[PDB]
């Protein structure tokens, strides 16, 4: 498996998170995707509910593995 693991993958850019942001509903997206995202749609998220990108927080556990997994790529 050369293909990035399913859980560092951003429903909007739809490769490689850079920075994790977690929503409240409990959502991962990569930070500058959704906020670029966001502003196109107007605060509605890929399935068309309410979001904006001030009710999210930075996912710190995740963007932790998410260095560990680029330490592995990299590596290659
Ligand atoms: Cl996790």
């Amino acid at each position: 498996y050369t293909e990035i693991p399913d859980i560092f993958l951003c429903p909007i850019s739809k490769t490689l998170i850079k920075t994790p942001v977690i929503t409240a509903q409990g959502k991962v997206y990569d930070q500058e995707a959704l906020s670029n995202f966001l502003i196109a749609t107007g605060n509605k998220d890929e399935t068309g509910k309410k979001l904006s990108i001030d009710d999210v927080v930075v996912f710190d556990e995740l963007y932790q593995q998410i260095k560990v997994y680029n330490f592995y790529r990299k590596r290659e």
